[PDB]
């Protein structure tokens, strides 16, 4: 429909959330895609396609701590070290969402608990194509087929992430669309264990309308793209369930997981 004063607010909200999306996250989908196509002035990332290429990229790494079994551990421990840094960047973006910090602190924890994994899955699509995924803030690129070649419990922990990304990146969403799409996931008013739901649903419905207005403007072709995104929010919860069910098996009937003190030692040291 036509414009008005309310449309001026949703476009300003979309820009405000976009400004926070650029600052909260260092590698946006715009630059992440520019690295994959080689059309960026930055150096080409190191490619990990076989076991031999992996034993050359680790020589560029500073540390050296964990045999064909230590590979599946170091690789898994790697994204675990980015997942902990992910929450740092996701929380800063969540705090920048207008009205999130005014919620109850117990709800802010509950929204971030069940929602951070879906954002990790969502933003992971911005870093990967049909061949591999960008790792270490665009410094490396690990092949999808190489992640399949890992040991049996670890050859299937990245594949659900690639299958969702191929269907998700087929929508050609940009940083402006993904900015509003993440906030809607954060402000999911039906997270198990919320205190005040009404103030959260007001923000989500406000973010939903700012998202639908964004998609109608930023995507003239392909109607019902807003309905396609809402189905992806339902797909993520099914994928996170299969991921958290697989993560508890590798952390209890496989690895030791990383020690709590060692993780903070590696964070502040390098
Ligand atoms: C498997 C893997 C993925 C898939 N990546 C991409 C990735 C991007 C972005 C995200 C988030 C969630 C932040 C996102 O933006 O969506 C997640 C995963 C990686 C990024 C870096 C590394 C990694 O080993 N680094 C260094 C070398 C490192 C740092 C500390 C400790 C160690 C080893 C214990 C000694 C290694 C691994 C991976």
């Amino acid at each position: 429909h036509g414009s008005h004063m309310e449309s001026a607010d949703l476009r300003a909200l979309a820009k405000h959330l976009y400004d926070s999306y650029i600052k909260s996250f260092p590698l946006t989908k715009a630059k992440a895609r520019a690295i994959l196509t080689g059309k960026t002035t930055d150096k080409s990332p190191f490619v990990i396609y076989d076991m031999n290429s992996l034993m050359m990229g680790e020589d560029k790494i500073k540390f050296k701590h964990i045999q064909s079994k230590e590979v599946a551990i170091r690789i898994f421990q790697g994204c675990q070290f980015r997942s902990v840094e992910a929450v740092q960047e996701i929380t800063e973006y969540a705090k920048s969402i207008p009205g999130f910090v005014n919620l109850d602190l117990n709800d802010q924890v509950t929204l971030l608990k069940y929602g951070v994994h879906e954002i990790i899955y969502t933003m992971l699509a911005s870093l990967m194509n049909k061949d591999g995924v960008l790792i270490s803030e665009g410094q490396g690129f690990m092949t999808r087929e190489f992640l399949k070649s890992l040991r049996k419990p670890f050859g299937d922990f990245m594949e659900p992430k690639f299958e969702f990304a191929v269907k998700f990146n087929a929508l050609e969403l940009d940083d402006s669309d993904l900015a509003i799409f993440i906030a809607v996931i954060i402000l999911s008013g039906d997270r198990p264990g919320l205190l005040n739901v009404k103030p959260i649903e007001d923000i989500q419905d406000n973010l939903l309308q700012a998202l639908e207005l964004q998609l109608k403007l930023n995507h003239p072709e392909s109607s019902q793209l807003f309905a396609k995104l809402l189905q992806k929010m339902t797909d993520l919860r099914q994928i996170v369930t299969e991921h958290v069910q697989l993560l508890q098996v590798i952390k209890k009937t496989e690895t030791d997981s990383l020690h709590p003190l060692l993780q903070e030692i590696y964070k502040d040291l390098y």
